[PDB]
């Protein structure tokens, strides 16, 4: 289920982080607007950049923190607030996060593995609604 998926992901976090983030950027080309240093580079090129692996993993580490602190795939309000208030997230709307988890859910379903896709789908929707309650546009 959800808890095991957190362990699966954390076990090889950098690899999953990159795979899922690439699936997201490729599914929603316009989203690269929030990542000017990633434009005009193939998946394999992005992989070779230090800050791509570093940032993507640090994103997914935080995401696993929030996921693990969640109850029934409902994240803590304080975790959503953290995400809203991050200076790096100044420009963002819940739409950015919604698309990320759409991509994440899609990745899981297409994976050979028994991820609990429905739980992650719920977690994503519940994060979005919590982001809104903590003040994100
Ligand atoms: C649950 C979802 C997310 C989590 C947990 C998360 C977490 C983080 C973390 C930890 C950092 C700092 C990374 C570092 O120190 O290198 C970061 C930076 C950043 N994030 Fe998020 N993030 C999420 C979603 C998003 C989304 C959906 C977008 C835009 C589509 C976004 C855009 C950015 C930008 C622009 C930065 C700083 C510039 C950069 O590192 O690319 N984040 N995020
Ligand atoms: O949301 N993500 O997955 C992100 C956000 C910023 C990054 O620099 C990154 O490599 C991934």
């Amino acid at each position: 289920g959800f808890k095991q998926d957190i362990a699966t992901l954390r076990g090889d976090l950098r690899t999953y982080a990159q795979d899922i983030f690439l699936a997201f950027l490729n599914k929603y080309p316009d989203e690269k607007r929030n990542f000017k240093n990633y434009v005009g580079k193939s998946d394999q090129e992005l992989k070779s950049m230090a800050k791509f692996g570093d940032h993507t993993e640090k994103v997914f580490n935080l995401m696993m923190e929030v996921a693990d602190r969640a109850t029934d795939c409902v994240p803590l309000a304080s975790d959503a607030s953290t995400l809203v208030q991050m200076k790096q997230h100044s420009g963002l709307t819940t739409g950015n996060f919604e698309k990320l988890f759409v991509a994440l859910v899609e990745y899981m379903r297409a994976s050979g593995q028994s991820f609990d896709s429905q739980s992650w789908d719920r977690f994503g929707k519940n994060l979005v609604s919590a982001l809104s309650s903590a003040g994100m546009k």
